[PDB]
């Protein structure tokens, strides 16, 4: 909403987790809550579910640790979590995926596929 | 949720408009949803109703432009927005009042009233 964030709806995200499951999927739902990826303009990363983060850390030195890939509207991120951007089409997913991208890259570089 | 982040849930915010009304006042409700207060170890500050974020600033160089006062469990910002504090009796919500007081004066001072 502000000039002190950016913010991007998710389809979907995806927490590497290593019975033992090896993900645990987040979706958009009415009753579960939608979705957001967030950075704040001091270099601060959360994902959030309605009111709980799912995901929290700095952008900040992070060229040391984190590693992150572009594969269309998705980003994975490792060291490890997957994140898919939402719209209505392909290209409406791409175009949020792509300005989120921007941001990010002002912090980190993003990555092709290996 | 993380250690990049504290937060606490707020009863009510209150934003000075100044037809023409004088506040706006929002209430944690099952449907409006239920109002957080956000503070980042960055120091960026945030009011936010489900998703949407009513308040979003930094507390970095607040002291120049930026007045808050306690009464109880009441914080008023001005330089104007009011924000209550939540809990089941007056001491639970007096206690998160202070907890937040205690990383809000880490940037500002929190005054008594006047």
């Amino acid at each position: 909403a502000m000039g002190e964030v950016s913010q991007w709806s998710l389809k979907r995200y995806g927490r590497f987790m290593l019975g033992s499951p090896t993900w645990k999927v987040f979706e958009s739902s009415e009753e579960s809550g939608s979705l957001v990826l967030t950075i704040v303009v001091s270099g601060h990363f959360f994902i959030s579910q309605g009111q709980t983060l799912l995901e929290g850390f700095s952008l900040i030195g992070s060229k040391n640790w984190l590693k992150i890939v572009r594969r269309m509207d998705c980003l994975l991120f490792g060291t490890m979590f997957r994140v898919q951007f939402s719209g209505e089409s392909k290209e409406e997913a791409l175009e949020r995926c792509c300005g989120c991208v921007q941001t990010l890259a002002q912090y980190v570089t993003v990555q092709e596929p290996d």
